[PDB]
């Protein structure tokens, strides 16, 4: 009695043969672009017949992580539960795109060494945009509420964002287009033999 | 994101959206993990992508910080039911193989799938505690009566028989292959497994 192999799994998940289970881990300041890259990437893989799944704020915040507030331990448990689920989707044969700020190198390496110890590729993607560009963009109003003292401890304002030193890609969203950053990430997945050339 | 409409075209080779949760529930040693294994081998044979949540990939991973106190079981299932919902939303057939004895935990698990629109199949693996105790596949029934395990379900914790499940499986009264086929017929009826 055993579970089905990743090789059999690699043959039934998509129309294109081979295991592709990996995890694409976006990280960056609120408003740097993680959501917009995630859909764009997700539309790409789907349009090219690669099943994927985004984990993001909307489908985690109020489900699996609904009992997790904004204390340091709670944001930590937040990235832990996301990481163990991303591993499961990866293990399932899918490409799992996570779009969480994840400000501390120390939770990101734990997520990475959760994947690497199951033999699953892990791609730290640094969505890099100057904080003042993020504060200008203010997509959800958060920076204005952080200045005002109504959001206490906000990444980039009152708690730090530890920038990836050694990530597989860096996306300079203040300098290039959405399509351009996606090309950087699709090309990564072609090198690592996830997306066929 | 990409709708379930378009995920049905890329996930699997069979065409159509199939995302759902087969949720096996019943006594420790009643055949949940056996059915989950054989059903998995069935769907992968028929080219239906799937994924199992069992004790192994959960106990020490996602739910590693959950004890065996009442709040912690509620949470155990709560987190499992959320992850099933994700794998179901993704276009996979998620199979869960936990005792999950309390009925409100199961009602909550179903609520989470239906409100999102995902099919939830409650599958009662049914075998008399005596046979399950007799089978004692892991040693737990032998430890439990001694008191090595306190609160074990069937001994010092109750088990709440699901009263309107989509299937009951007489693991003491029919073969693994018969019980798996009962689940296949339920999934063919609901346009999850092609004919
Ligand atoms: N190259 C780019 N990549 C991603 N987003 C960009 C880019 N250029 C401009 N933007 C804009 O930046 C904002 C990113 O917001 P969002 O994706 O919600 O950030 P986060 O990555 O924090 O979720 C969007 O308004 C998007 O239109
Ligand atoms: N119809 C059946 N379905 C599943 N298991 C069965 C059946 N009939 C007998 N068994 C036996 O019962 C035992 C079930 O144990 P297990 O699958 O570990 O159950 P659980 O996951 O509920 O603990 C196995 O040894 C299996 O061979
Ligand atoms: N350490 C943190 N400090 C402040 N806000 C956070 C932190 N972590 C996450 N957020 C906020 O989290 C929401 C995004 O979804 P979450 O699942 O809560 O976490 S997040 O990491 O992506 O940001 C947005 O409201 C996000 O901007």
């Amino acid at each position: 009695a055993h579970h089905v192999s990743r090789n059999k799994r690699g043959q039934v998940v998509g129309t294109r043969g081979g295991f592709r289970g990996c995890t694409v881990w976006l990280t960056g300041l609120s408003g740097a672009g993680k959501t917009t890259i995630s859909f764009a990437l997700e539309e790409y893989l789907v349009s090219h017949a690669i099943p994927c799944y985004s984990l993001d704020g909307d489908n985690v915040r109020h489900g699996l992580n609904r009992n997790l507030g904004f204390s340091p331990g709670d944001r930590e448990e937040n990235i832990r539960r996301i990481a163990e689920v991303a591993k499961l989707f990866a293990d399932a044969g899918l490409v799992c795109i996570t779009s969480f700020i994840s400000p501390f190198a120390k939770d990101r390496e734990n997520a990475r060494k959760i994947h690497e110890s199951a033999g699953l590729p892990f791609f730290e993607i640094f969505v890099d945009a100057p904080l003042n560009i993020c504060e200008s963009r203010d997509v959800k109003g958060l920076y204005k509420r952080a200045r005002a003292g109504e959001i206490k401890g906000f990444t980039g304002i009152d708690s730090d964002y530890e920038k990836p030193e050694t990530p597989e890609r860096v996306l300079k969203t203040n300098l290039s287009t959405v399509s351009d950053c996606v090309h950087q990430v699709v090309e990564l997945l072609q090198e690592q033999n996830i997306v066929p050339y």
